[PDB]
């Protein structure tokens, strides 16, 4: 039949554009594709992942597209599937992550008069994804199978350049449609793919005089600069670092900088947000992609590179380097001091057991800010967090989709070395929110060094540093923004046969040592009511 | 009284004025407006607040806390994700009605573009779901057009409780309500009033929507009502065929098994039938006239030979007494022959756990039913559903939220209750498969400090399961029912179905798990369509 | 075949559904049913109207649909037909206009890789967007076949019409393409929805000072007749007390009632946003308007208590009589003829059964400032958004719809005339629907009434019009363009004659040409001091 042809043209071409991981769901009809994918998985060309959460398998796509960079795609089913997709291609839009999403419309049947549950169209498509393409019903014409070979291979290699930013340097989600009536033809010599699209280089050069104080702050989606190393840099967890200068995000306020250069997207730490603001700071923003962003409108000037002038003055950098050291002697040593165990704490023994090489996922909230806090080195190290849009919602499915890919990859480098570690840090909520993330069947795969670390404070111990969590609220905040649960963990873990202990932040270090099950969840217990005081005492020994 | 506080103290006393009694909250930092608002309100009696972690489940949290008294209500979320996850509970909203809330707070709209932190397109995000894309505005740092802002920002309430509950429309549904904010967030270290007598501040009395049909009921005339059917007390004496959730008009049941095997020489189509295969192959007859009748402006298009379309039957005639004979005849044989092969039948199926619940209920009480095999097998079981409110996600039937909708139908059919001014409060039984309660099983967390129903029981029935996407179910999962609910310290037990009775007859929420076979199953069916 | 079964099947249910003209464009691909269409009119059950500017072929069959009051389809051909309907979509959507806008989709071709060219405005606008799915060739299937596209043609009627929802308003109807079965007896619809009734009851207690406002798709309500009413010229008559818009000022009314949807007069806008004075809307629609909020409840009817104080009826009725006087003196006494000038006198000779399109701007305001009264008349205006554009073949359909049903009566009376007063920027605006070809149906009795002041009238009475702008407002709110109207309707072949003020009560009552232009230079340049002398008066 042509929609069977056309189905096996596309995979094949998707296979050869670089997708090794497809994510499906059951629903209320066959999958786009199905068919050629199960051959493909069954072939080993492709590796199928399945899940009955919609919700949780788009953020697995996620993970299975930011643990290596490769496209991935996601087979609609339902009727739910747009509206549960939703917050992962929100991200993928945010976070430039290049993600397929594959729909299968029935031109035959009735559209507007009842219940389309091939699809229930939301508003966001319209406004998130890079391209939205559809393929047009399969021709029964054997006489244009050269052609329609052609069309259809051009068409899948339009919906991989668009979401990998080929062309555009600006990945995200793709809609791509191949319609179907209710109820193969080769590729380019040698693995090629049908339309080439050679690396693409968008270029803006600015120019900075290095000699002016210049502070360096870098967020999601920087790029290296070489030509910056030297500089002291406010760098996230997930910015590349370019060099071996850090500058504590805590000491940016004990410091006068003249200009910033800001790298990526930055969404973390208020010192980094009003200094950005300064009018009278000159901020640089170098970008990988057409977007820049701005705090208050004080972007002067934006561009990919920079062509620098001068040198920094070693006295402001030798100042730089101490309120570096203050504020790093401050964490440890008020951490030390501090009895209770807090997410800071766990977020710095997690820190001290990283290795390189190593694959670290953070959650939102407060533990990808609590690793940034501890002075974390990330270099050797890769960082993953749904920074996009900020969500504290498929943070597991991110995790287990980023080690399954993170995973593949070395075992696709063939070295006879043990897979390497895959580490997340999330917060409670975090984790009770994609709790469905751990559910995942016999036939299905499963990474095999995954280690989720729960902090585990009861509730969300972000808002004890926020103004709701002065005491003139504690009256009422507990409710509103503690939102304490009182959920068992282990008894979760249990439910889904995923191996599970809880320990003190001591043991945290050894257990992370030793390695275990394939997929296991540790909980440290942590306390959040001397959260406040205790970042009050890092202030106070700034 | 800085703007913000101004503002989300001034939309939750219209929201109040406007008949929302329970509101879901689920924690961010921009919301925190929002938050404390609603939480004073908490505090005085004016409304009920349910907090909760996971905006998907809450939003069908709300959507219970709506289907079990009539109410609009409101669920209120920070920026960014938070929001989009509120789509699956809008999509179900939409088609099965329900005057759903979504009361999203956002950065200021200034913001969207610059890469502002958890800032997206929020506003429109939901498309034709909705029934109104509302944005409040950015309140203004104004005093003197504070009196000005209170009559914008009430009347444009009113708009969002108007379209939620179809006050003109007679088409409840989800709304977006989008409320843009900015620092300062939280109170600073009295309300601008609405009117008098806490009257709404735009009256808008509930529209009666007609539009008569003239049926000659000496036709042959079957009567299938579904999900949103209408009462027709001049339908009363005919032989219909009801899905769980349609009101009953009258008493003369016709088992869904019983209708392949007669003949009607037309149809009365109540509200939106949804279930059975045996209704659509008939619906499908093209040579069978079919009349919808609808209390909305929506009517399914189920039937291709709908001939007409209206609110209420003008009847003339009256059924021929050999044809009612006829039927009734059909229906104590289909319903005997369902009877005869359970208990022939050697093992416990999903279908033995719906007919002991529905052999359990008494009237008044409430029974929640998941959208698949649980409302399907309560149907076959010749469930008798007058007197008892039957709730069930019908719009789009999915899996999603379906516990959270249950204890949200229990809280707001309790709050009733106890507002009647009676005795102990009536009972929710809720029957959910155990794929579907797993995967809605954090729907059963609720912080400690938060309402729990007092008189809920959750029955799963656990049969371990139910295109390469379906090789999922080849293997039974084998999650621990008992772990999940010690998970988020809900009392369970596991019990035997002839336990099942005599236990529910026992006087806050608890899980019962009745372990049952499904290999038996099609062999179970197949005895019963051969005893028609 | 099956796209012409099916495309012959949707043409009949369509004229089963009262669906008398339709509006084409010749167009990049072949338009949807064309085939089906052009048998329908070659047999008469149809009338097809072509045109090449598919922006007034637009605003055509907004005229053919308010004319009277019946569904009209556009037939989209082209990449341009989208952008150039939008206008008309969005004005058929504010004004409830029964619009069906057809597509043809092509399922079988690339979607998102090159050159319907879609914007944002559908999701925004119609009241349902339906696409019928391609016809498969099954001949076995046929009567399921034939029963499925013409239930989804009756909901696409529903939607267009209001039928279940009391919003009539635009529809998006798709029917797919790829490079007969009868309807129901007796001409029946094939699933029919029998009238509906919204209904909302408001207790109103007619003893306070009340007065009524009407504006743009109000309804009748006979216990509000006696009122005190300021009533929009598009607004039907409940009664016979009205009240000028320029009395309003001068009184104190302790509540309003607000009928349709009021977009004139800054002294209603004042008067409805009045905190002190409750304000009732009563609508035909589940809309309902508000001035700052100031709505207090919304119904489709009023149920009365108590009656009206006699001395609020004199001195409404007695401050009614003062405001016509001052506009009709002031007017006199003023050299110059004005806009304002040419509306008093299109209002005076005006007749029971004509039709009245009024233009946007200060014609429409004008209309009612001489106190027109408007029982007898049908009163037609683009108040939906107000646009100055497409008024020309608002007109021409208008007139089209409306001799078409006398037509059908059988009279032997002439059909009856419709005038359109509209000012001369809105006449440029849509000058070029005035070119209709000799194939395409040309109204009998449409008079077009162009008071032209050689620019923006309306502008001059606001705040930009004030002296000490002067310098600077002419070019940028002023725009002269010192177009020869005469010229331009001679290069179209259609009659034009320029008259003076007086001329135009003789000329209307004599029939010329179906269609004719006639000219009254008119004068913006004492506008203002014309206001200011009225207001001082009153
Ligand atoms: C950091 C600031 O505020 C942020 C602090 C909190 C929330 C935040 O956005 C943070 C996201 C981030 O930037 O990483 C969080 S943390 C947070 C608590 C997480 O608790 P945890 O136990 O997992 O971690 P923690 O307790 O902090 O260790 C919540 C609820 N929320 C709101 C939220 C709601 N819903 C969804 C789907 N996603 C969400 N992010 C944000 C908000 O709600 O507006 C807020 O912007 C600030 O003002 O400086
Ligand atoms: C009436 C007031 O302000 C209005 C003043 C005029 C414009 C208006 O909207 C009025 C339309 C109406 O309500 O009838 C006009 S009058 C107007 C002048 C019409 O001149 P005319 O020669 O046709 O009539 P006139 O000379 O006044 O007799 C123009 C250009 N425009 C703007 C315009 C631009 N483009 C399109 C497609 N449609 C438009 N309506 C409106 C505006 O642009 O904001 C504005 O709402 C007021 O403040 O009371
Ligand atoms: O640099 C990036 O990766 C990046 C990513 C984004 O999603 C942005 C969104 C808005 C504005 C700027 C953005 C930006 O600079
Ligand atoms: O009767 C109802 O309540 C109802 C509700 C809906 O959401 C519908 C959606 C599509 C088609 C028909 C529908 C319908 O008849
Ligand atoms: O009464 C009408 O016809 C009408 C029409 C509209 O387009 C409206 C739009 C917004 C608000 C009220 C509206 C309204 O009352
Ligand atoms: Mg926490
Ligand atoms: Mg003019």
């Amino acid at each position: 039949n042509p929609s069977t042809t056309q189905a096996r043209v596309v995979v094949d071409e998707l296979i050869r554009g670089g997708v090794r991981d497809v994510v499906l769901c059951p629903g209320s009809r066959n999958a786009p594709l199905a068919f050629a994918l199960q051959d493909a998985d069954r072939s080993g060309r492709i590796r199928l992942h399945v899940r009955i959460d919609e919700r949780t398998a788009g953020y697995l796509a996620i993970g299975l597209a930011i643990g290596a960079g490769a496209p991935v795609c996601v087979a609609m089913t339902s009727g739910t599937a747009v509206a549960n997709l939703g917050p992962a291609v929100v991200e993928a839009n945010y976070a430039r992550v290049p993600l397929i999403v594959l729909s299968a419309n029935r031109p035959y049947e009735l559209l507007g008069t009842g219940a389309n549950q091939t699809m229930e169209q939301l508003g966001y498509f319209g406004t998130q994804v890079r391209a939205s393409i559809s393929l047009g019903l399969a021709e029964d014409a054997p006489e244009r199978t050269s052609a329609l070979n052609a069309t259809w291979r051009s068409a899948t290699c339009r919906v991989l350049a668009a979401a990998t930013g080929a062309r555009t340097a600006n990945a995200g989600p793709v809609h791509f449609d191949i319609p179907l009536r209710e109820p193969t033809p080769p590729g380019r010599p040698a693995g090629k793919p049908w339309t080439y699209t050679p690396p693409v280089t968008f270029d803006q050069p600015l120019d900075i005089d290095l000699s002016v104080d210049t502070v360096v702050i870098s967020g999601h989606g920087a790029g290296v600069h070489p030509n910056l190393a030297a500089l002291p840099t406010v760098a996230e967890p997930t910015a590349p670092r370019s060099g071996d200068n850090p500058l504590h995000p805590l000491a940016l306020p004990l410091l006068r900088p003249q200009q910033v250069i800001m790298l990526g997207r930055p969404t973390l730490h208020r010192p980094v947000s009003v200094l950005l603001a300064d009018a009278e700071v000159p901020v640089f923003a170098l970008t990988t992609g057409p977007r820049w962003p701005d705090v208050s409108g004080n972007s002067q000037a934006t561009g990919t590179r920079a062509v620098t002038t001068g040198a920094p003055r070693p006295a402001w950098l030798d100042r730089c380097a101490a309120m570096n050291r203050h504020a790093i002697a401050a964490v440890r040593e008020q951490l030390a001091a501090h009895p209770l165990t807090t997410g800071l704490h766990v977020a710095a023994a997690v820190s001290h057991a990283l290795r390189p090489g190593d694959q670290l996922v953070l959650g939102a909230s407060n533990p990808v800010r609590d690793v940034a806090l501890a002075g974390l080195d990330t270099r050797g190290i890769r960082v993953r967090s749904n920074r996009g849009v900020a969500g504290i919602d498929g943070t597991v499915s991110t995790a287990i989709g980023a080690a399954l890919a993170y995973e593949g990859a070395h075992e696709r480098t063939g070295s006879p070395d043990s897979p390497p570690r895959t580490i997340a840090l999330i917060g409670d909520l975090t984790f009770v929110h994609d709790s469905s993330g751990l559910l995942i069947g016999p036939t299905e795969p499963i990474p095999r060094s995954l280690t989720i670390v729960v902090s585990n404070d009861n509730g969300g111990g972000i808002f004890e540093l926020l103004e709701q969590g002065d005491p003139r609220f504690s009256d009422v905040s507990s409710r509103i923004f503690g939102t304490p649960h009182d959920v068992d963990v282990g008894a979760l873990c249990r439910a889904y046969h995923v191996e599970s202990r809880q320990i003190e932040v001591d043991e945290l270090g050894p257990t992370l040592d030793q390695p275990g099950a394939g997929m296991r969840v540790l909980e440290v217990k942590a306390d959040r009511s001397s959260l406040r005081q205790l970042h009050a005492a890092i202030k106070a020994a700034l």
